[PDB]
């Protein structure tokens, strides 16, 4: 643990990457984390990516790790937006959240 702190409750909704696609959240998370500060991180991204690379990520560690870079409040809001994103994704078939199903947008990404 890099930095201990408090998290949200919705983070206790658990998830299942084996059911939902995390890759579809890579740009969402990467964009979120990037937008959170304004620049493309890596340590925070890796944390989510590495964590989202499992079948059962620890939102606690996610928010805890995020808080290590974020302001702390953004971590709670971020997790309460991505954690739920998977919740809906895990409810899909392709493991995609309605955020992408309904809405739609290009995929921006740079080095």
């Amino acid at each position: 643990s890099h930095m201990q702190l408090k998290f949200a409750e919705c983070l206790e909704k658990k998830v299942d990457m084996s059911k939902v696609n995390l890759e579809v959240i890579k740009p969402w998370i990467t964009k979120r984390v990037t937008e959170i500060l304004g620049f493309e991180d890596d340590v925070v991204i890796e944390f989510i990516f590495n964590q989202l690379e499992v079948k059962n990520p620890d939102s606690k560690m996610m928010q805890i790790n995020l808080t290590g870079f974020l302001n702390g409040k953004n971590a709670r809001e971020f997790m309460g937006e991505l954690w739920p994103l998977l919740l809906s994704a895990q409810e899909n078939i392709a493991g995609i959240p309605s955020a992408f199903l309904e809405l739609k947008k290009e995929e921006i990404k740079q080095r």
